[PDB]
């Protein structure tokens, strides 16, 4: 739809950032893409793809949700966002895969993320999995530790807005995971504690939203990435897929999140307009 595209452009024009958007409503044949040729750093958004690969290996019986990993407090990535390190006491403890997944997805935990990467063969294994789903415009080459070591690396874990739309559609179609794995991932994405003022920012109270955020620190005067992508359930229970990636922004943190909230609200209102007519 040209009208929705124009409404979204009216939000991003004038903001000192480059914004990518993908909107796919339930009656749309193709998704609406804003800035389709730009490469967007994913930051923690790729923990979504990683959870799908891990659950896919659980579905195949290659991994078990209760399989546990020994965590040595001295050997994991130090001084990074890792809530799991505060959930257990001791210099050494063991955590099941089920909980590492929950912490990576819902809490965007960086240590849980890298521990999961180690069970499946690293970034290379995730990249193969993504390509195997037919998504060519998403690249994964580094884990959190490597992204932590060199701040240019984050740009190498990128996605196009078509790639963001496809991962949401694959997930939404419930064709990649067993019913159990699908229900677990939906649970962790609805329970996310991060980014409450992004996609969910201006939606009505009670709207169900399964989403995953991605954020970088302010370095060299800009925020490389402020992202949120997810599934919004409409009043009739049908899904609305929305992904918003704000790249290389020189705006305040508050403004970066408001761009995402406004785009989500505009897409949501547009779907109500269609339900209103049809």
């Amino acid at each position: 739809s040209p009208l929705l595209k124009e409404q979204i452009e009216s939000i991003v024009i004038g903001k000192k950032a480059t914004v990518g958007v993908a909107v796919w409503g339930p009656d749309d044949l193709e998704p609406l893409l804003i800035n389709p040729f730009e490469k967007f750093p994913m930051q923690s958004v790729f923990k979504l793809h990683l959870a799908m690969l891990v659950l896919h290996q659980v579905d195949q019986g290659k991994l078990d949700l209760n399989q546990t990993v020994i965590v040595n407090r001295a050997k994991v990535l130090q001084n990074t966002w890792a809530p799991i390190m505060k959930a257990y006491q001791g210099d050494e403890f063991s955590v099941p895969v089920q909980q590492l997944l929950q912490y990576s997805v819902s809490h965007s935990d960086n240590v849980a993320c890298d521990l999961l990467f180690e069970l499946v063969g690293g970034p290379a294994a995730l990249h193969d999995y993504i390509q195997s789903m037919g998504i060519k415009e998403t690249a994964v080459v580094a884990n959190e530790a490597q992204m932590h070591a060199d701040d240019q690396v984050q740009y190498q874990n990128w996605t196009s807005m078509k790639g963001a739309a496809e991962i949401l559609k694959k997930f939404e179609q419930k064709t990649q995971l067993s019913e159990t794995s699908q229900a677990l991932l939906w649970k962790w994405m609805v329970e996310t504690t991060t980014g409450p003022e992004r996609l969910k920012g201006l939606l009505p109270a009670g709207t169900v939203v399964a989403h995953k955020t991605g954020t970088s620190q302010i370095k060299a005067g800009k925020t490389a990435a402020t992202n949120d992508l997810g599934i919004i359930l409409l009043p009739d229970g049908r899904p609305l897929l929305v992904a918003v990636f704000v790249k290389d922004s020189a705006e305040s943190s508050r403004t970066n999140e408001a761009i995402i909230a406004q785009v989500a609200q505009t897409a949501y209102q547009f779907e109500l307009k269609k339900l209103s007519a049809l």
